[PDB]
């Protein structure tokens, strides 16, 4: 609302996890979502520091990353690393696989310049992890601390950055999954949280057992809710098992969330990603009232086909699913969302956060 | 015909084997989907386990079972016997730098003996260094686990009875894949010094040289009724291919995995129809010339449809007298150039056979002069 961001930001760019084997894991979210395998960074590239691979479905872009041995890269240093990410480190991505399990590393949002929002940032108290680096003049790159042990990272450009190769050939799944909505983290303490994120950045807020509230940038499409436990609360049980704070999951917008999960439901069982219980016919019965009028009585029971939830705002409505956490703890999955609504453009497409975000599924699932 | 059939213990044959991984959610996916097992048990939180996700893939006989583990603040409370773990020999630690080291990697190899108890004290009692003692788990399974070599350990598995380790909670309906993997052939496993680990194996187990190379010194083992294969390979310098296994791997370590199938045929066209939609890539075909001299070799086994079929499939195929052998080896399967799975498919050498010859048509040794090194 009132466009206060410190810095210039564009969009959001691509979302690096940081595993333990980036081979299996990036394997199973090109099947389990339907993503390209665009770009990569191995020992089949010449990269004797980590195996990153990048899978990309329209502007969505996910990024997993694995370390190698250190015996291989022994005899390097930081300004003649073999790495293709000068931020990484050996050490410090065991201890996030070993503490936090797979995860989400650093939330990447494409600046005008990173080393101006880098500067900008550390100077109103954020807590810098890299400095900026440019990539071989092409690429600059920064990150900040987020929550815990996730980073917001900072990307300039003058299809990806430098030292990865194109993977053209016959070596593109897309199920409509376009682009990342939003990216919610859970935190011990919302307050200062929010005193600290929005401190540097300039983000507005956007507007049981948790309390949440909404970051927004200018334009308000990088949105980053933050979470926080409500003394059993679901979200104190995310925090227990991923030893400490970090991201809760991912909103992935669909150009259509019908076919986008009758392509991954029935696949489910064959190596894709689970999804919560559908909810009782009643809700569909009660869904027919609330949003007749944007969903027909055809659209509706195919929402029921699938499980898929509802909400309204004002003037938005938006579908959304959740899937079963990805890794082995209950800790990170991922929300699969598309927005009707809200279109107004000059010339398109329509703006952020159209429908809100589901807190009023809080309710309507309790019946 | 040259086995002693000396084995210290009733081996009976193949179990499981454990891959140790750090999120065992996503490699058990993944190996479901490009091998085609079935997902078949778990012991998770969902069942009650708070030390480690194990998840079990069956696929004929064949099982590979994925144990990741969870955090150690989650089990901050439980003692040795409190412990909520199906598999008791596990250990975060041990867990967390097999994981740090050798990466994903093999953690045991199972063997299904007579008595897992009398295996255990015959082992050590031989120059066997201990991993696991022997635990009756729900007084119906005993276990215990044996270093093997590098951090790879021998499991013995043992049944009062003549469907996996109790705690395993089965899994109603995971979708019945089955692309033709049947049982496990073969494990081998790579080591600098092949002397030490030959008298080592064969010293604590009774195992015997079977007998029915450029860039390795090859020596399979085998029990008495030869189901249970295990070579074993070391390098010859002057880059040989187990130094860049033992460079990355850090040190000792299972090379690959030979899985029996009933059609190499059927199973090849699933998996490499899944290469490019997270299955497992395969290693580059032979050339054209590798095919016309096979119907000269090996034509008075398969026909002039199932060689073309070798061709488009790119199967090796190798052939020693009493069986033919069809072989292909994929691409690693995780970051590193560390371990990858073959798929085999003997023909010929039977029996009675109620319900094959024990590693009949060797191993693929020709295959190291015909197409390559
Ligand atoms: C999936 C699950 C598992 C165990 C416990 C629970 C509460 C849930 N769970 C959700 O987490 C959930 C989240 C959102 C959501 O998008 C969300 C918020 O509502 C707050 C703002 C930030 C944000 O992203 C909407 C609906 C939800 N519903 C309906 C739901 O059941
Ligand atoms: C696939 C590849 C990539 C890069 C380097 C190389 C040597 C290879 N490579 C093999 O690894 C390979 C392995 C076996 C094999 O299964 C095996 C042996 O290694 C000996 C001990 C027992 C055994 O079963 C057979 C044939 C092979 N051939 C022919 C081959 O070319
Ligand atoms: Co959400
Ligand atoms: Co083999």
């Amino acid at each position: 609302n009132p466009k206060s961001d410190k810095f210039k930001v564009k969009r959001f760019h691509h979302i690096e996890f940081w595993c333990g084997d980036a081979t299996n894991v990036a394997r199973r979210f090109s099947w389990g979502l339907g993503m390209r395998f665009s770009a990569k960074s191995d020992l089949s590239t010449g990269n004797m520091v980590h195996a990153s691979y990048l899978l990309t479905s329209g502007d969505l872009r996910f990024l997993f990353t694995a370390p190698y041995s250190p015996s291989l890269s022994a005899g390097e240093i930081k300004p003649t690393t073999t790495a293709s990410i000068p931020s990484f480190d050996h050490g410090s991505c065991r201890s996030f696989f070993s503490s936090h399990g797979l995860g989400v590393r650093a939330v990447a949002i494409e600046v005008e310049d990173a080393e101006s929002a880098f500067s900008i940032s550390v100077a109103n108290g954020a807590i810098p992890s890299s400095p900026p680096i440019v990539l071989n003049e092409a690429v600059t790159i920064a990150e900040v601390k987020l929550y815990g042990d996730v980073v917001l990272r900072y990307v300039s450009y003058k299809e990806f950055l430098p030292g990865f190769e194109r993977v053209e050939d016959a070596s593109p799944l897309d199920y409509g999954i376009r682009r990342l909505d939003h990216a919610v983290g859970n935190v011990p303490e919302l307050g200062p949280a929010l005193t600290y994120v929005a401190g540097f950045t300039g983000f507005h807020q956007f507007a049981s057992g948790l309390n949440s509230a909404v970051l927004a940038s200018n334009d308000e499409m990088v949105l980053l809710p933050i979470n926080e436990p409500v003394h059993k609360s679901q979200i104190q049980t995310y925090l227990e098992h991923n030893e400490g704070a970090g991201l809760q999951h991912l909103a992935l917008m669909s150009e259509d969330i019908f076919r986008t999960l009758r392509e991954m439901r029935k696949r489910s069982s064959i190596g894709g990603f689970d999804f919560m219980p559908s909810p009782p016919p009643t809700y569909y019965q009660n869904l027919k009232k609330r949003v007749g009028d944007v969903l027909s009585d055809d659209q509706i029971k195919e929402c029921e086909e699938l499980g898929i939830l509802v909400d309204r705002d004002d003037q938005g409505t938006l579908l959304q699913i959740f899937t079963k956490p990805l890794g082995d703890r209950p800790t990170i999955f991922i929300e699969i969302i598309q927005r009707v609504g809200c279109m107004m453009k000059d010339e398109a497409y329509q703006s952020g956060g159209c429908g809100g975000f589901g807190k009023g599924n809080f309710s309507e699932l309790f019946k």
